[PDB]
């Protein structure tokens, strides 16, 4: 058995398509087992709409997660990527840095 905690990764993105569109991101990479559980929050509140959802695997058996959404953020609005695994003996919080 192996066993590997995920990275997480926050950031935003406009498609080049659609500059007037923009994303919120959580990658989330390298994971073993597959079992998981990734949410994106909006003021500590789970995002029920995540429009992706893009899973994959490596050749080393670890485990890659793309999560993403469009959103519209505000100064006063606090988003984060909140992640459950089994290497985890609690949710992991990651706040978006609004820079990125």
């Amino acid at each position: 058995m192996i066993q590997r905690t995920p990275k997480i990764q926050v950031y935003s993105r406009h498609p080049a398509e659609n500059g007037k569109s923009n994303f919120l991101n959580c990658y989330v990479s390298g994971f073993h087992p597959s079992d998981i559980e990734v949410d994106l929050l909006k003021n500590g509140e789970r995002i029920e709409k995540v429009e992706h959802s893009d899973l994959s695997f490596s050749k080393d058996v670890s485990f890659y997660l793309l999560y993403y959404t469009e959103f519209t953020p505000t100064e006063k609005d606090e988003y984060a990527c909140r992640v459950n695994h089994v290497t985890l003996s609690q949710p992991k919080i990651v706040k978006w840095d609004r820079d990125m």
